[PDB]
């Protein structure tokens, strides 16, 4: 039941992404730049598990592509980064 979400770049998805990156920053002690979502998949877990291939940056335009799993319960504003890693 992994459904591709059709507008992977929309505002919500990107708020997710920005959350994941915020949490990484404050986790592994380092600020990366948000650039934007490459893909966004959906699965009904206890709420909804979102698996995002997203893109960020080092120095000026020194890019890199990460992946994040985030567990959301939007009917609670609850969101939790379950994993994040650069490819």
């Amino acid at each position: 039941g992994i459904v591709n979400v059709p507008n992977p770049n929309n505002t919500k998805f990107q708020e997710l992404a920005r959350f994941a990156i915020q949490d990484y920053n404050k986790k592994q002690n380092a600020h990366l730049e948000f650039v934007e979502n490459l893909n966004v998949k959906e699965q009904v877990v206890a709420g909804i598990m979102y698996y995002i291939t997203l893109a960020a940056t080092d120095d000026a335009g020194k890019k890199k592509i990460y992946k994040a799993k985030i567990w959301v319960k939007e009917w609670e504003d609850f969101k939790k980064v379950v994993e994040f890693k650069l490819v």
